[PDB]
């Protein structure tokens, strides 16, 4: 009837964009449309199961916003995770009635005391959680809260449901543009590098931007350079930088011959604590290092450094975070619990960033090995 009309309205403006951002706000505003609800979000999760609020809509000020809140996996247990991989609907109608309703695609359960506490404190009165599917993975949640009781139609279910297939529809492809989106940028800046590389500008010209842009494209606080080839010894660097011993320390693991490309966080670091001290007292937490070494004997290193995680957001920017509003007691205290376990871990780099940092060091190794013996051979 005019439930299919609508859900052909509603999914052409979920799937209008390719881009994630557009496709989750699309999601959450014409859902909080339909049902009418005061606060619809979208949780993603992280491949450890942690949880940040990435999308969300409101009819008023009634319930406060949560955009941009993380929360650690263990505040869903993996038993609540099992039955929502296996693609289930939980409703709580009453948060005083503690009822838990649960349903399939295509009556009453009681809920755990702790999440009645957790949506009391909110102030959410009613709950309608419908899952988020990745292929077979559980991506994220469609989270539905209202500040007074209101029960779910069957249909209202439904259309949530169909709704929900469709924004997994464009999850997957936007991934499958996002990761197109990526190669390219990838291999355009191996390019980038390689252009500079060979370029007969002044060294210390070209090479302090070669190092600046790479740790642009890796999303890293700072890059450092050491080649010890021959006779030439020297040492670029550019944003933040780590102890000079850090150099001398590389120097001395290298039986960890040939060249190879390593990743190491602060905590890999606990076998040399006067290094991991120095580098702590360092916002530097995670290391992405390229033994240049195209031949046989080792030439350099080439280093690219992260941050600790969490300052990577500008948390302070959220309602949430400043404002004292009673409701996000426990919202911030799970932040607490989610800020104490990435206070000094790094984001770790993919396979392809370090494909791309082993591809980079073979192009530094080969062009300062024939610089070198062209020297030499004068
Ligand atoms: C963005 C703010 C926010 C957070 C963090 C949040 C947590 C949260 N707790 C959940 C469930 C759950 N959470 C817990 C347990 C706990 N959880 C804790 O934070 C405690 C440490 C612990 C009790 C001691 C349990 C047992 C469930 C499953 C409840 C059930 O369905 O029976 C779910 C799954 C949704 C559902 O099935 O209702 C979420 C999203 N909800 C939110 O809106």
């Amino acid at each position: 009837p005019s439930r299919d009309a609508l859900i052909n309205r509603i999914t052409h403006q979920i799937r209008q964009s390719l881009e994630l951002d557009q496709i989750l706000r699309a999601t959450v505003e014409e859902v909080r449309a339909f049902l009418g609800t005061d606060r619809v979000k979208v949780y993603r999760f992280d491949p450890e199961g942690h949880g940040t609020v990435v999308a969300e809509a409101r009819g008023g000020e009634r319930l406060p916003s949560l955009l941009g809140l993380t929360f650690p996996a263990g505040d869903i247990p993996e038993e609540a995770r099992r039955l929502f991989r296996l693609a289930q609907v939980r409703v709580i109608v009453d948060v005083e009635a503690q009822s838990r309703s649960i349903s399939q695609p295509e009556l009453q359960r009681p809920v755990d005391p702790c999440h009645v506490h957790y949506l009391k404190s909110m102030g959410v009165a009613s709950s309608l959680v419908v899952p988020l599917m990745h292929h077979q993975e559980l991506w994220g949640l469609l989270v539905s809260h209202h500040a007074e009781p209101r029960p779910y139609s069957q249909e209202e279910l439904q259309v949530v449901q169909l709704l929900a297939d469709q924004v997994s529809i464009a999850i997957a492809q936007a991934e499958l543009l996002e990761q197109a989106r990526q190669k390219a940028q990838q291999e355009r800046l191996i390019n980038q590098i390689a252009a500079l590389v060979y370029s007969p500008l002044h060294p210390e010209t070209t090479l302090t931007t070669v190092l600046e842009q790479l740790a642009a494209g890796l999303q890293g606080i700072g890059a450092r350079l050491r080649i010890h080839f021959m006779g030439a010894d020297t040492l670029c660097c550019h944003g933040v930088q780590p102890p000079a011993s850090y150099d001398t320390w590389l120097q001395e693991q290298l039986g960890r011959a040939g060249g190879w490309v390593k990743m190491w966080s602060l905590s890999h670091l606990e076998k040399w604590p006067e290094l991991q001290e120095q580098m702590k007292q360092t916002p530097i937490r995670g290391l992405l290092v390229a033994q240049l070494a195209w031949n046989d004997q080792p030439v350099g290193w080439l280093s690219v450094f992260r941050g600790a995680v969490y300052q990577e957001t500008h948390w302070a920017g959220y309602r949430w975070f400043t404002q004292g509003d009673p409701r996000q007691e426990l919202p911030l205290i799970s932040f607490a619990a989610w800020r104490e376990l990435k206070i000094d871990e790094p984001k770790a780099w993919s396979a392809a960033e370090q494909e791309l940092m082993s591809r980079v060091g073979v192009h530094l190794a080969l062009s300062i090995t024939q610089n070198q013996l062209y020297r030499q051979l004068q």
